């Protein structure tokens, strides 16, 4: 099968995993793992970083046959194209482009705070920043089944995961937004997702590496 | 006319600007201007932040009549799409997608350095990494005319931009890379581009904002 390479954690690859499962893809993984304190070895990835034929070597990577892909989003779009999970209208398309990109921004923000040396102090500030992010998501989604509109598409995977980690981080975070609440629920109800969540392949935590300041085991 | 909103610096919007020009889109701009130090007043933008009908208010933004778009890549594909500047085949789309995210990776690495108080102490280290990056681009492009292949697409705008910024950062960086130098001249030799760089609307620098440690002014 296809080979998904990434680190020993959730990080930014959950959407890929989920989607491979949703699509009935055949794949196996390679989960490199860093060593502990105090170096945090990377040797397992390093030794073959420039040995895999990847154009711009990085984690995660997807090896599908003769196709070698890097960049989380490109991976997502490749698999999206392979299975007809892209938006099919320009509106669906525009919505998807947007979600795709807002997701990473919100992701980068969570990540910045989780690696911040002064996590404790700047944070309650972050928490008060939440509601408003959620607010954007609720209103964008609206009355809609899925983020692009009437069709499940790959952004629904991106969306589900960040909404989840945000929710993981601030449990009440969704209380103000029902429809949001409903979406995870509806997402979790997709074909193979439920099985997958209960499976031995599921990797829900840690979201981050040891080093972190939050979500590190 | 469409309206392009962005700060009054190059930032990450250069690619849109080139594309609009290249596609001879009818448009107007609103280059919000930040105040100086020690406050960096952001009121020009802030005053209209939440009134533009934007899904997730941010900059840049593009308003094309009824349609409101945020997230640059989003912006670039929308326009790419109205003028057939997207990959046409599976191979093309994969290259374009990778490149799309890869530019954004190399981009943030730059800003990261450029807003780091410790900038002079970090440079030396950053400079080391540069050739390694150009090489990745030189090799990926190889003997293709365009980043995705035979035909120009919106990802060349993304590419020209980043490579140009790096070059600007370290003038010699494209020396070992004829491939690149040549891609740059070709890009810059495209009629509406040449034409635009000589226009009143051109804005090559500053690239970062006022609170940046490099290309701030
Ligand atoms: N833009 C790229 C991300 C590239 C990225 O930085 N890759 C990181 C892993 S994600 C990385 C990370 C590592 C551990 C734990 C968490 C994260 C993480 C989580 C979310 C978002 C981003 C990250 C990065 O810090 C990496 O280690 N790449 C290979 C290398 O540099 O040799 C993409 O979309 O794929
Ligand atoms: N992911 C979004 C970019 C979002 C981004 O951070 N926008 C910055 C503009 S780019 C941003 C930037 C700001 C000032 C000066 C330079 C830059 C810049 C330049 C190049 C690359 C990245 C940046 C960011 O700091 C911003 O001020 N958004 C509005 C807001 O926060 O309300 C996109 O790709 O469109």
């Amino acid at each position: 099968p296809m080979i998904l390479g990434y680190w020993n954690v959730r990080g930014l690859t959950h959407p890929i995993r989920l989607l491979l499962e949703y699509t009935d893809s055949s794949y196996e993984e390679k989960r490199y793992a860093m060593g502990d304190a105090p170096d945090y070895d990377r040797s397992q990835w390093l030794n073959e970083k420039f040995k895999l034929g990847l154009d711009f070597p990085n984690l995660p990577y997807l090896i599908d046959g003769s196709r070698k892909i890097t960049q989380s989003n490109a991976i997502m779009r490749y698999l999206a194209r392979k299975h007809h999970l892209c938006g099919e209208t320009e509106e669906e398309r525009i919505r998807a482009d947007i979600v795709e990109n807002q997701v990473m921004d919100n992701r980068m923000q969570l990540i910045m705070l989780c690696y911040n040396p002064d996590f404790e102090k700047q944070k309650p500030e972050f928490l008060k920043t939440i509601p408003e992010k959620m607010k954007l998501y609720s209103e964008f989604l609206g009355k809609r089944p899925w983020f692009a509109g009437d069709k499940v598409t790959y952004v629904d995977f991106l969306a589900y995961d960040i909404l989840d980690q945000y929710h993981i981080f601030e449990p009440k975070c969704l209380d103000a937004f029902p429809n949001l609440k409903d979406f995870l629920a509806r997402f979790e109800g997709l074909k193979k997702i439920s099985a997958y969540m209960k499976s031995s392949r599921y990797l829900s935590t840690p979201i981050f590496s040891k080093l972190a300041q939050w979500s590190n085991k």
